[PDB]
DNA sequence: ACCGGAAGTG
DNA sequence: CACTTCCGGT
């Protein structure tokens, strides 16, 4: 059962102004518990009003933190960690490397790649998601 | 910027 | 476990 299948259970599978993949729902789906960093990044990447500071690149699930500081600010906010910065947030991303959640794109600045089979998990292909 | 150990929070 | 905080090194 994908996430796309999961959201059908909601009264509003996609609320008007809200993102397509809220981290809370995704946490509820995965059953992880509190919001995780890789889930928060998807929420922003599925939010049109966040395109400016974070956005998908061309191929697959590669994304770029255009403005790392604004991402780290919203991450601190969501986590109630006032002193959050990219230096610490990115250290959270490096812990995903050996866990195969996210990987660093070698050579590109602030560019990362989801590597946890998002096609199967979300139910959306890269192209289908990147339409919205 | 990016890395990954160490240790602390919860 | 999942970071958060800090660090010397690349």
């Amino acid at each position: 059962m994908s996430f796309k299948d999961y959201i059908q259970e909601r009264s509003d599978p996609v609320e008007q102004g809200k993102p397509v993949i809220p981290a809370a729902v995704l946490a509820g789906f995965t059953g992880s518990g509190p919001i995780q960093l890789w889930q928060f990044l998807l929420e922003l990447l599925s939010d049109k009003s966040c395109q400016s500071f974070i956005s998908w690149t061309g191929d697959g699930w590669e994304f770029k933190l255009a403005d790392p500081d604004e991402v780290a600010r919203r991450w601190g906010k969501r986590k109630n960690k006032p002193k959050m910065n990219y230096e610490k947030l990115s250290r959270g991303l490096r812990y995903y490397y050996d866990k195969n959640i996210i990987h660093k794109t070698s050579g590109k600045r602030y560019v990362y790649r989801f590597v946890c089979d998002l096609q199967n998990l979300l139910g959306f292909t890269p192209e289908e998601l990147h339409a919205i």
